[PDB]
């Protein structure tokens, strides 16, 4: 009833069971009696990314989780983190190598993740055209087009290799089934390559986000 997954890339130290999320302001529980009062890692879950533990809220409208990795005794090994719920379905934060906290699962460096999620559909025949600071820019015979064919959390999609310190790219949305292919005609333009490895794209809307909760900023 209510509970937000902290996913943890790696641990500050080699032993789980000596470490634990110490967490404040909207959980349920506040951690009390330091350090032991932790959430220990020892009883934590696994999956692709590392481990995860899942903390329940003070909620609603729980909006600011707080949190750091202890261990026995008794250092504070991240520092103090937060995250704000962007919305008030948000259930999910990522905590990487360098304890940087993300709305979504990080990708390998020197790729840019493109989501692209259907309302519809819907899915065959999408695809992607794209350029500028890629490895492999679409080349290609028009209107096609990487398609969009592997599915995640967020619809469907492409990894896209960067090359470089990738800076920026721009892309087309394509539905193949069409005699105007190009679900929108004006190229986007995206920036922030280095800021981010994921962007989130849907239906024909013209914003491209950097979450998967589809808000600005
Ligand atoms: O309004 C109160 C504060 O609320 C929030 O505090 C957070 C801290 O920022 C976190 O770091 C953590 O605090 C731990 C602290 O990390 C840890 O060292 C420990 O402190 C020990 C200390 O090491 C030791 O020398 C001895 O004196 O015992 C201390 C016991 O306090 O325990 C702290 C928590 O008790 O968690 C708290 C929330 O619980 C907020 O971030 C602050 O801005 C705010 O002032
Ligand atoms: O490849 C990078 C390039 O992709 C995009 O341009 C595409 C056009 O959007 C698309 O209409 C198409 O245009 C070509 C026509 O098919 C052809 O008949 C003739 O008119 O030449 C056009 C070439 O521009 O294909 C291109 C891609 O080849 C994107 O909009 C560009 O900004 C980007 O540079
Ligand atoms: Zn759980
Ligand atoms: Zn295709
Ligand atoms: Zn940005």
């Amino acid at each position: 009833d209510n509970y937000f997954r902290i996913h943890v890339k790696k641990l500050p130290e080699e032993n789980k069971d000596a470490q634990g999320l110490w967490t404040w302001d909207d959980v349920e529980k506040p951690s009390e009696n330091w350090p032991n009062g932790a959430l220990s890692f020892k009883d934590a879950k696994k999956d692709d990314y590392g481990y995860y533990l899942d903390v329940k809220l003070k909620g609603e409208q729980a909006k600011k989780i707080s949190f750091l990795i202890n261990n026995t005794a008794g250092k504070n090994l991240t520092g103090d983190k937060s995250v704000e719920k962007l919305v008030p379905k948000m259930n999910e934060a990522w905590l990487d190598q360098d304890y940087k906290v993300f709305s979504y699962e990080p990708q390998p460096a020197g790729t840019v993740r493109v989501n692209y999620y259907r309302t519809d559909g819907n899915y065959d025949k999408k695809s992607l055209w794209y350029w500028g600071d890629v490895k492999n820019p679409s080349s290609a015979q028009w209107p096609d087009g990487t398609d969009f064919t592997a599915t995640g959390k967020y619809g469907r999609y492409i990894d896209i290799p960067l090359n470089e310190a990738a800076r920026e790219f721009g892309f087309l949305l394509l539905d193949e089934s069409k005699g105007d292919v190009k679900i929108r005609k004006e190229n986007y333009k995206f920036t922030d390559l280095k800021n981010h490895s994921q962007i989130f794209l849907k239906d024909d809307d013209e914003s491209i986000y950097t979450n998967p909760y589809y808000v600005h900023d």
